[PDB]
């Protein structure tokens, strides 16, 4: 109002904003970043859902990103690249249910397909504010709207007493609802079109996308979703109400908070870092690939588990765009299985392999264990090391994440919708984790997001032409529901996922490769018969 | 009168027929009684050495087969007949075969000793198919094979009792064995070089002798052709061959041991026979219901105990199987299979035919080896599922038993070869879907396919020439490679660290590794755990 281009001022719900113009490689792009979606959850808010923003007066500065949620920060290896990339880089609060937006400059006009960011983190870390998750490439490049919102994790966003009035479980969830609605409401004044919305995230992000398409009050939010390397069902993303409701109250006794209104009420008044000191110490068994205070089947938000959901829903009109990268596993070996480090080849031996299977299934029995190992055994090299660890990474990385994608794709192609698979199989050539761990969890979001774009980043171009071609794919399904090119026959074709011919395609440097069955063998040790051993 | 053809043994004075193979004439002394008639009293009771008997015992015909179930799955066809009684049914069937190069061996030679096959209830040393014409002619070599008691009248046991012991059937093979030490350098035999092999039933028959120290000091090598004592189908333990032989005898009318025995000793063959396979515990295929019995005695312990803990060390073994050695017991009991179609099944009838196949399974076991025979990229390709079908009997019964014991004689001191048969013969008569059934490569050890008038190919007479090379060079020598041929390539011993075994087919040997290792793993160190634990 004077000074101000006027392309950054925009108007939303509760009032006024200021954004900012972003340099991207190929031009400029309009920021709002730090927009409050919620009330403060803070307080005697905390563990309640959250509350819609109430309105401000005066033009709000959305030029920076606002607060992450607080969070454990990981010092496995402190000062390290492959790791600080993931740690907060705002301040952490409780005060932090803010969302971004980035979209073209000048802003578009006609209505954009929006595409909504969802991070990961096993639900108790991440933060939209991340590099890796920079919105102005595909906003610059393609023309996307794109949205990034923070939601609660850990105890704050998922510690639950399921059945109380003050600690009902699934707030974290209920954040991100909350920002799909103000998207509905909102992004029509940035130029985004409300009805067509992409959904997409990573890990525990698309864990968390899957939840809302199962979660009937959340459909009517967006019309379209992409989960990568994350899924609702598995034996990660939710625990039973008497689980969380027993590992919420190990969490008060052991913060000094021995009926559930007098325990929460405790809680409430306990800093905020003590406790994330202590929401580790909660698990049933030593583990990888868990975490403490995830989504919870409450009966409310989630009606069933995630397996009932997706074995007997109806997913006719929803399309989806699922994968896995080559490999899902290395990454969680060297924050609790002994053997595994990034400093060394991590050769293992045979016992090592085993105590590590009992870490990596820890909810298994003795004969299930056995079950796993005498599968992942090579049997014509029992004791060679780097069979062994490669076996290790493949038990976490199978059991985890690709057969209960494999699942996933599976029951939703069986009942009606529109999949498209993928397999990620490039390593970049700025990873600093070691080689032994491939194609690592995480290290496709990246490309996704256009980063090989940036010319100070070091990529190489054949990486800078992947990463286009990836961008357009994400892009393509979000505005068709069909990752394919409308008009570019030329490049081989990417068909959908079926239960009867089981195809996905390979993203590498080469064009799509067409291949047939994801680990279909194995995951049918996961996925049919172990079911039936540990149920005996 | 031809004094090539007179021999005398401990007996008395024997008559043998000089008969003619393909390159010339070879010695044959057939139907030389080795034991007393075990017949009226002596049924279900050990052999005793045969009385001697005056002037010239003719040896120039085969003898009676012992008593047995003949089979009429289908009646006239070659494929099921070849293995059929070819002479009299008989209780009166103790006799055995010699073979030798016609004029008689100049200086001693190695002696190969045939144990016939047959589920322990069939099975005779006069068919066809254990002609020893050739490897006598051919090779040079002394060949032996005896008729032993089968079914109820070899392996019927009271464990504990004076009147049946059980194992009589292995006592026969034992009695025959101490006949060859006795007599068979009488023939140009060196009773120092004895090499015991056997197909099926005669394969697991040829283990247990491994197994039983008495029988140790009777030969000094073993070949074990898709079979061994191990496994679930060749041993049972002592309190079910006591309900198997108790539930027969309520069958036939019978009524203590000796009153039952009495009473089973006074019935017809045939009454025994009848109703020798309505005493197995489930519907089932390869499996039968008289076979050796963990008794204490002959079987100190389980064939799976013995192999665990014993000491092989001065032993030479060479072990095989058969590319598809499940198909032929298929048409024999599961729906949806036979002889005469493509047997395409569907994946309820591959259900329903594993609970056949693994008889013993839980419903979870069950679905174990379901879910791990699937391809689940074509869950429900009926030819898939019929071609697994097969491998699930194959692998359970034979195969994977066989990388067992081949293993464990490896680990504690013997010397293995391991092979796996891949040729199809030009002249076989099961369908194509059945492949290299259980069984055929028999004829090819035996030299058949050179006899012309068999309709053999060029290369197939080829093919088993080599075969007789490798058998009669490891029975001289313990190795079944040729001391002059030159990296063909060569045969390596088969261990747990390399686990290397050739291919035998018509191209030259290939060496591969892992004798079906990983489902083996499944069959050998899970499902045990799965069902020690149901
Ligand atoms: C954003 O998420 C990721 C990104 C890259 C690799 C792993 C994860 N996933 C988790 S949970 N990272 C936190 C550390 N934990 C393994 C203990
Ligand atoms: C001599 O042995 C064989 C030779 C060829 C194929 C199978 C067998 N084995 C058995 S047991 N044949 C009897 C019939 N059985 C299917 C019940």
């Amino acid at each position: 109002e004077g000074r101000e281009d006027p392309q950054l001022l925009v108007r939303v719900r509760g009032g006024q904003l200021r954004g900012i113009r972003l340099k991207a490689p190929g031009g400029p792009v309009s920021a709002f970043l730090g927009i409050p979606f919620a009330e403060p959850p803070v307080g005697s808010r905390r563990f309640m859902p959250p509350e819609p923003k109430r309105p401000w007066s005066g033009v709000l500065d959305a030029t920076t990103f606002q607060n992450v949620c607080y969070q454990y920060v990981d010092t496995l290896y402190p000062g390290f690249e492959g790791t600080e990339m993931w740690n907060p880089n705002r301040e952490l609060s409780e005060d932090c249910l803010y969302l971004n937006v980035w979209t073209p400059y000048p802003r578009p006009a006609s209505p954009t397909p929006v595409l909504i960011w969802i991070y990961g983190g096993g639900f108790y870390s991440g933060a939209a504010s991340l590099d890796v998750y920079d919105g102005r490439f595909l906003a610059q490049v393609e023309g996307a709207v794109l949205v990034s919102m923070n939601y609660r994790v850990g105890t704050f966003g998922f510690l639950a007493l399921p059945g109380s009035r003050e600690a009902p479980g699934n707030v974290g969830l209920l954040d991100q609802r909350l920002a799909l609605q103000w998207v509905q409401e909102n992004i029509a004044a940035f130029g985004g079109d409300p009805m067509s919305v992409t959904l997409f995230g990573e890990s525990a992000g698309a864990a968390s996308v899957g939840m809302h398409i199962l979660s009937l009050p959340s459909r009517s939010l967006f019309h379209r979703a992409v989960l990568q390397s994350g899924t609702p069902n598995g034996p990660w993303a939710t625990v039973s109400a008497g689980e969380a409701r027993r590992r919420a109250t190990l969490l008060a006794r052991l913060v000094g908070c021995p009926n559930d209104t007098e325990l929460i009420a405790c809680l409430r008044t306990r800093p905020a870092q003590d406790l994330v000191d202590h929401e580790w110490h909660v698990l049933p068994q030593e583990s990888i690939f868990r975490f403490s205070f995830v989504p919870v089947v409450d009966g409310d938000f989630l009606s069933d588990t995630p397996e009932a959901l997706i074995n007997t829903g109806d997913f006719q009109d929803l399309q989806v765009l699922v994968g896995v990268v080559k490999d899902e596993g290395s990454y969680f070996l060297v924050y609790g299985v002994p053997g595994f480090s990034k400093d060394n080849e991590s050769l293992i031996s045979r016992a090592q392999f085993l105590a590590g299977v009992r870490i990596g299934v820890p909810q298994a029995s003795d004969l299930a264990a056995e079950a796993v190992v005498l599968h992942y055994t090579d049997w014509l090299h029992p004791e060679d090391p780097t069979h062994l660890r490669d076996a290790m990474s493949a038990v976490v990385g199978d059991h985890n994440v690709v057969c209960p994608v494999a699942q996933l794709a599976g029951r939703l192609a069986a009942q009606g919708a529109r999949v498209y698979a993928y397999i990620f199989e490039h390593r970049a050539s700025t990873l600093t984790w070691p080689l032994w761990m491939g194609v690592p969890h995480g290290y496709e979001i990246e490309f996704i997001f256009g980063l090989p774009l940036d010319p100070s980043l070091n990529y190489t171009t054949e990486e800078r032409i992947f990463a286009q071609r990836l961008m357009k794919y994400w892009t393509n399904f979000a505005r068709t529901g069909d990752p394919n090119d409308p008009r570019d026959s030329k490049s081989p074709q990417w068909p959908p996922y079926t239960t009867a011919a089981q195809q996905y395609v390979s993203l590498n440097l080469k064009p799509l490769e067409v291949r047939r069955g994801l680990r279909a063998q194995t995951c049918a040790f996961w996925n049919r018969f172990l079911p039936k051993l540990l149920s005996a």
